[PDB]
């Protein structure tokens, strides 16, 4: 398929890792996730898609792991997002104004 | 369920007007902060680490169903270690 | 000159009153943040602070005595062979 | 009790001949995989070692003074007010500083 369902990518990481580490775990997931980000920090390449694949193989077998329905939460999480009001971080991303 | 493709357009099409010079290094901040919350705290924690790492992937001009594809044939590949944090490194 | 435990106790004099419940996971998660906004800054004394404050903090509350396990690491870290990584760092021969 | 400069040279001291050139990006790329090994560990200060090591020398490749810059940020900090976050670290009020 293409472009895949998040669910078929899902499906295609899970397959190539259950039969290495069948148990593994939300908390080492998020350890390598964090080694892959650092990666993606240094990489010198102007383009680094296999750097990316790396963080998001691991974000979304977070998702698995963690019974997560990838659709229904970034959706649902976005619709929070529209109705929030937001200010600019210095960082150059956002942060929601708090109301009640 | 939706395609890869069509969530990273969904979340541009709200994070794009609110910031419109939006860039990889505050992504990739924002991200590290997600993170954080996941692992100090759960759906919506976790929605907040993908809206992030998607959109990393469209502000890079990933492919993401070719890029994670491509990578998976090279893991598929390569041999394997478990590390002490319960993931893995593969065997140079 | 102040030494890291005198800076370590200076922090958990600022921190303590304004969170007495703190602990290991909510220092890691805003250590995260404050790395990320090292990582954002077209600059930074004052963003490396935040880093090693939250750093230096964790160790507090973990009961860690920095000088002690830096040295102890350092002299395990002597000990190996190294090789270099994609990142630039480096990673230990095992 | 050693001063944190001298902690970094030691750290310095030990990386600068197997890794002359590094730079700050693969230092805070290292950082993060020892965050990451604290949050997945079972147990320790050998792991907490690894990411003050790591923390330290970003600050030597920075040129940052560190008891002057965490003195000069605790300085704003008691004069900023603070809110508790939902993590359960503190993020500063806006516009609160005491003057
Ligand atoms: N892609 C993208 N998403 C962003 C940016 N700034 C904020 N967000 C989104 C990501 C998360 O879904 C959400 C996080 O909101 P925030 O105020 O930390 O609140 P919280 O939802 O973590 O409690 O905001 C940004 O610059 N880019
Ligand atoms: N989902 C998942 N992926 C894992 C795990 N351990 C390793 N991986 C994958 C994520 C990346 O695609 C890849 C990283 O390989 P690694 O040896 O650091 O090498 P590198 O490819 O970053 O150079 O391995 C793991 O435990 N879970
Ligand atoms: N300052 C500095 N320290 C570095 C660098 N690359 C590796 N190190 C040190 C930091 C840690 O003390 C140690 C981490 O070793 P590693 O092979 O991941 O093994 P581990 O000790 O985490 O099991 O290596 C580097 O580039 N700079
Ligand atoms: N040790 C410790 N320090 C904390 C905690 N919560 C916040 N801080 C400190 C760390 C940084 O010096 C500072 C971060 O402030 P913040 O409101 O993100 O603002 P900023 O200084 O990053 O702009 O606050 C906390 O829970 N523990
Ligand atoms: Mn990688
Ligand atoms: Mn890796
Ligand atoms: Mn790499
Ligand atoms: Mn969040
Ligand atoms: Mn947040
Ligand atoms: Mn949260
Ligand atoms: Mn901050
Ligand atoms: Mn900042
Ligand atoms: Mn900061
Ligand atoms: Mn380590
Ligand atoms: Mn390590
Ligand atoms: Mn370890």
């Amino acid at each position: 398929s293409m472009p895949a369902t998040v669910a078929e990518l899902q499906a295609e990481i899970a397959a190539w890792i259950h039969p290495l580490n069948p148990d593994r775990r939300p908390g080492g997931t998020i350890a390598k996730l964090l080694e892959e980000i650092g990666e993606l920090i240094a990489s010198d390449r102007a383009h680094d898609p296999l750097e990316v694949a790396d963080v998001l193989i691991l974000a979304l077998d977070l998702a698995t792991l963690l019974g997560v329905d990838v659709t229904e939460a970034i959706r649902a999480k976005l619709a929070i997002n529209r109705a929030r009001s937001w200010a600019r971080a210095d960082n150059g991303a956002m942060r929601h104004i708090p109301g009640s």
